[PDB]
Order: structure tokens, then C-alpha cells, then sequence
């Protein structure tokens, strides 16, 4: 059977929040069967727990934020994309500040941290959500869609502001059956245009941002000394964010996601519409991994 997975050991990372600029201690702790991903704010009394669920999504302007009252956990998507990518179902994520550290701006360091701690397969079937019918949400020219597909596939098209590498747009499609999350997506870094960055910094935002954790483009030129990790790194990072945002469903998806100039807000609205449309999905387990439509790497 395709089993649930957690970490073999507790592992720690240190970093800075992209938006808050605050130093943060990150602890990933193994968790038992059917826990899901649960975040906790350890710098607070009492300690506040926030399950990584679509219903707990608050702000979506700068990154995906989880909320419980006045308590927030900011920028959960890169860490969640790394967990989705590796098939981590159960884990405690303990943070000493509101924001998850940005690391190098990609899911790469989180994927390596998880693999360094080692994966632990658990004696219970991993639950998947199968897309049975198409579900879509739109707002103006933005669109996010789930389409039935026997596996997991992500397509994304973005519009720039503008234009970058002779194009006003960038597109990429990743079918996770033939292409691995680790190889083709995990290393794609977050990005910002200098004109936007100057505005964000003037408003005390993007405080932890630097060329060490973000691609900076001054109009049409990448300013980072060593350039890009992928020719289409921008759209690959949007795919990385969509995977993380989609993981807030609480279980891995069997289906195809298509994003058209979609961000954190519309990604969460798509999840809310899918959850509400119970006839469009069903929970499925695979007692035989050999015939399952999604494959995870050996533990
Ligand atoms: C000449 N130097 C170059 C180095 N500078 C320092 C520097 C370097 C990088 C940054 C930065 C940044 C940054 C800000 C926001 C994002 C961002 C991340 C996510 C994200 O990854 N979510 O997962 C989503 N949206 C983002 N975003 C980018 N532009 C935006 C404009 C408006 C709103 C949000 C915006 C990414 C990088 C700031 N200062 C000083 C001048
Ligand atoms: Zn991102």
C-alpha cells in the first residue's frame, strides 16, 4: 500500500522571514498517523496550534498566511510545497516567530532538510483526493481550475509587469509522473521587480529580502550575479507556490491544476470551492502502490 509518511527525526533550521525580516527558529517534528501538518507558534504563551488547512488561511496578498484569532503564521507555501513534493502527511512545524524562514527563496533547502532527517513510512494508508469533475474559479483575467486527471499535473501561465525576456508572459506544464518535483521545481526561487521592491520596502514589507533569497529584476534584466537556475524559473516558482497552497486541502490531489495569472488568493478560493462541491471529489487509498497514479520516492 501507499503509506502515510512523517520524519524519522526532529530537525532544525534557522533563517529570516522574507516579509518580516525577523530571525526565526524552525523545528520539524515527527507526528503520528492522521495528524496532518500542524504549525505552532512557540514564542507565545500559551503556544498556539494552527492546522495547515484551507479554512485557516487569512491573508493572501504577500504570501499564504494561516490565522487563528490575532495569531498568524506567514509564508507557509514553500515549506508546504516541499512536504507535498516528498509526500509528508504528518508533521509538527514549530516556529519562534510569525513567519516561516525564506532560506534561499525556493523549496530546495526544505526538501534537503527533510531528506537529511529521513522519511518514515507509517502503517496506515495515505489518503488522496481525486478530482471527479472540473471545478474552476475566476476573477477578471485570473483563473484557477481543477480538471480530472489520473495522476498529478500542474500548468501555469503568468503575465509580467513588463516585458521580461521579450515576452509579457511565461508558461510551463509539469506532469509529476515523468518529471520529479525535486529536479524540476524545488529549486525555483521567488522573485520581484525592482519597481515593486522599492514600493514594498517603503511600506516596511519584504524586509528579509536579498539577492541571496530572491531573483531581482530591474525592469528586464536579472540583477543576481549568477543568473537563473531554470530558464523559466519565474513560472516554475508559481508552480511551486500552487503545490504548497493546494496542500492546504490536507491530502494529496489526484488531478490537474491549471493556473492563469492565479496567486495565493485565487488558489485558496479554488480550494474553498472544491471543498464545498462535494460531488466533484472523493477520498481514495491505494492498497497496491504498483497500480497507483502517483508515485513517491523510496523513503
Ligand atoms: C541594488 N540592490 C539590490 C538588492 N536590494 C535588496 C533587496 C533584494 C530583494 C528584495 C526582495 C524581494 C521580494 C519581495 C516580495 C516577493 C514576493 C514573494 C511571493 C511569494 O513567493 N509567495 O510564495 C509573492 N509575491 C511577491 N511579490 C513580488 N513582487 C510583489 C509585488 C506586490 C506584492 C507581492 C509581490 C519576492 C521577493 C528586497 N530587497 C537592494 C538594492
Ligand atoms: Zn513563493
Amino acid at each position: 500500500m501507499i503509506k502515510q509518511r512523517t520524519l524519522k527525526n526532529i530537525i532544525r533550521a534557522t533563517g529570516v522571514g522574507l516579509h518580516s525580516g525577523e530571525k526565526v527558529y524552525l523545528t520539524l517534528k515527527p507526528a503520528p498517523v492522521d495528524t496532518g501538518i500542524v504549525f505552532s507558534r512557540t514564542d507565545l504563551d500559551p503556544v498556539v496550534e494552527i492546522p495547515a488547512r484551507a479554512e485557516n488561511v487569512g491573508e493572501t496578498t504577500m504570501s499564504t498566511t494561516l490565522v487563528k484569532g490575532d495569531v498568524k503564521v506567514d509564508t507557509v507555501e514553500h515549506l508546504l510545497s516541499a512536504m507535498a513534493g516528498l509526500g509528508i502527511d504528518n508533521a509538527y512545524v514549530e516556529l519562534s516567530a510569525s513567519e516561516v524562514p525564506i532560506m534561499d527563496g525556493s523549496a530546495g533547502p526544505f526538501v534537503f532538510l527533510i531528506q537529511s532527517a529521513g522519511l518514515q513510512e507509517q502503517e496506515a494508508a495515505k489518503k488522496f483526493i481525486r478530482i471527479k469533475r472540473e471545478v474552476s474559479v475566476e476573477e477578471g483575467d485570473k483563473r484557477a481550475v481543477f480538471v480530472p486527471f489520473d495522476g498529478f499535473k500542474v500548468s501555469f501561465e503568468i503575465d509580467f509587469d513588463h516585458p521580461v525576456f521579450r515576452g509579457r508572459t511565461q508558461q510551463a506544464s509539469v506532469d509529476f509522473s515523468s518529471t520529479s518535483f525535486v529536479k524540476e521545481v524545488s529549486r525555483a526561487r521567488t522573485f520581484g521587480f525592482m519597481r515593486d521592491i522599492e514600493y514594498l520596502r517603503s511600506q516596511n514589507l519584504a524586509l528579509g529580502g536579498s539577492v541571496e533569497n530572491a531573483i531581482v529584476v530591474d525592469e528586464n534584466r536579472v540583477l543576481n550575479e549568477d543568473g537563473l537556475r531554470y530558464e523559466d524559473e519565474f513560472v516554475k516558482h508559481k508552480i511551486l507556490d500552487a503545490i504548497g497552497d493546494l496542500y492546504l486541502l490536507g491530502n494529496s490531489l489526484i488531478g490537474e491544476f491549471r493556473g492563469f495569472k492565479s496567486g495565493h488568493a485565487l488558489n485558496n478560493q479554488l480550494l474553498r470551492t472544491l471543498i464545498a462541491d462535494k460531488d466533484a471529489w472523493e477520498v481514495v487509498t491505494f492498497e497496491d502502490a504498483r497500480t497507483a497514479p502517483i508515485s513517491y520516492m523510496r523513503p
